């Protein structure tokens, strides 16, 4: 595709080829990679990195909720697809049809999905365990047992797997970390016969434990190449590779002379001869409103976003005048200086994650892989 | 359409039915609203919107790039659409074969565009003008006069328009809207002619100076049924409708302990006996983790979102067991309670312009019209 705006994210693909290349040299030969794909791939691309990371040793792939696999499905993806989430009874004959396997976590889910779906397709479940996370799973003795007295009774209906999440496994602090790992090793014991797949870890303790990983991976933030917390970043086995940068070019360039207001509000106020510089981003963009005090790079060069960030638009003051067309880097390199996602997350008073997946619909991704462009991705 | 996850957004396309026909009651009739839908009609659904709106009064639509014009052409739209920011000149072919007009600000791009174009299309361009926003447009009357000139040289360039956009419409003290008014008057006599639409008016402007809008308004955020500033909310004519909700559903509840710990960083814990209810949507949804501290309508109560926001998922307090599969409530009424796009905003800190916006693309759009269901819009969909 193709795209009549200068805004534009590029996704290095290379970056995720390594991030999942190197765990699947660190990880054990029995051991699978779930690539962890939702959110269309933290804002990388769905397909494009389920793909790449398939090639790079992941033999499954995980989204948050039906409308994600079906997507990748109808894409031409015909790995494994576990829906993390939760999903309706109803949905469950769609799952099957598709061979996407679900979560499950309480006993009126089945009961009601029992009901409604006779065959002939099986339905593989994922038991999710609430060890210390307090989100979804299930938590007592004989909830567990009619789950899988639920599934055992119907002829369609298989458990391949069981799971729990860590709450805390950027911590450094590993406290709470071994309360959920011992808590997960006692209810693993409310099943007769432990079932194929017995997975617990996210990026996180899966680079600090990989051991203690059990034959199963699920790999997010960390093959986006961004580490799960500031404090897990000098613990971690090897480099992570950026994947994600965002650039825009300069399509209007001005001299303001003192006292000339810039923007709604009008709170900006130039105080010397200052050339100030219009690009095409602005909150819609998920580029948001609190960026405000933040510096792009243009023309190797640090320059503050001066005025109020706009829907589509926002203004920044130039080292001195450019020629329109000039490119600004808001996330990536420009030769010397660097902006990483950390640094946007930092001003935006966030986390890491939050960052790739709030750019928008709007902005299209450029893959590259091989280090030539493979792809343009144009939502609208 | 259809959609596989219990969170999705309502728009009530008969609030904005109200919010422009009212406009167009308001306005004299000799001058026409510019509806705009940039950025997906403000997160509500381009095309729906923009067929709403045409309905109403509207006659011309305004986005922010090429793109979306293109978009609106591909499903069915056949009015006049503005580009209110910049093009590329290589493109100019191609707004022209698809009845776009441009804002075009300076020389140099239509210098270069009367190099790659030659007809048979006319391209109408509108002139912008800076008067004190400080973002796109011209400052000087040498360059003023150099544009028209190279409009008026190549056979195919049409004027059709000249405007300017105001700072500080929305500040219920005007007095740089005055100095820009007074400035886009005086830079409008720069110019040989006047051409057909002058205009200069946003939603706030247009509401409050309904007299001084010549003869086209751009009409934005007060469509939705959102009020420009809270400044000017006693100011505006007419009550405006808003057309946004949004809402989930309880996917998992269950009682805790007291010394149980929620969600990542497991910063809450549980100090009574307390009914913990999960809903299916995150930060990726445009559920920003700044709201970890705000709450979500449950059973016409106000009930806290406990711990911190996931990507996909975020915890609340409930107040005993409620079943699953209740209605949340995230944005909008249940019953007494309401929680409107003005109290997001404040909890994120900022104007309510940016909370439709950052709904994402995941989140499905159920349109209702003469109070029932008309389309859903899973952009995720099959």
């Amino acid at each position: 595709n193709d795209f009549h705006r200068d805004t534009w994210a590029e996704v290095d693909l290379d970056a995720i080829y390594d991030n999942v290349e190197n765990l699947r040299r660190l990880l054990p030969d029995d051991t699978h990679i779930m690539a962890v794909v939702k959110a269309n791939a933290y804002g990388h691309g769905d397909v494009q990195v389920a793909r790449t990371a398939l090639e790079a040793g992941a033999s499954r792939l995980a989204v948050a909720f039906l409308d994600e696999a079906l997507a990748l499905r109808e894409k031409g993806i015909e790995a494994p697809i576990l829906v993390l989430g939760a999903s309706r009874p109803a949905d469950a004959a769609l799952a099957a049809q598709q061979r996407i396997a679900l979560t499950v976590f309480r006993s009126d889910w089945l009961e009601e999905a029992s009901a409604l779906y006779s065959g002939p397709f099986p339905i593989h479940f994922h038991l999710k365990m609430d060890t210390g996370m307090g989100r979804l799973g299930v938590k007592d003795e004989e909830e567990t047992k009619r789950i899988v007295a639920l599934i055992e009774r119907h002829p369609h209906f298989v458990l391949e797997g069981l799971y729990t999440h860590f709450a805390t496994a950027d911590e450094v602090n590993t406290d709470y970390f071994s309360y959920q790992y011992t808590r997960f090793l006692h209810m693993l014991e409310w099943l007769p016969s432990r079932p194929p797949l017995v997975h617990c870890a996210n990026s996180a303790a899966s680079l600090r434990f990989p051991d203690r990983t059990f034959n199963m991976v699920r790999f997010g933030i960390a093959m986006y190449g961004l580490a799960p917390s500031p404090g897990i970043k000098p613990l971690l086995p090897y480099p992570l590779k950026e994947a994600f940068s965002l650039h825009s070019r300069l399509v209007h360039v001005k001299k303001l002379q003192p006292g000339e207001k810039v923007s709604y509000g009008a709170t900006y106020t130039a105080q010397t001869e200052e050339w100030i510089g219009t690009i095409p981003i602005g909150y819609a963009d998920g580029w948001l409103r609190r960026l405000q005090h933040f510096h792009v790079l243009v023309d190797g060069q640090k320059a503050p976003i001066v005025g109020r960030i706009c829907m589509d638009q926002c203004m920044i003051r130039l080292p001195g005048p450019l020629p329109v067309g000039t490119k600004v880097t808001l996330i990536g390199r420009q030769g010397d200086e660097v902006i990483s996602i950390d640094d946007v997350a930092r001003h935006l008073e966030t986390i890491n994650y939050e960052v790739p997946c709030t750019i928008s619909y709007r902005v299209p991704r450029i893959f590259f892989r091989h280090k030539r462009i493979m792809e343009v991705r144009n939502a609208i």
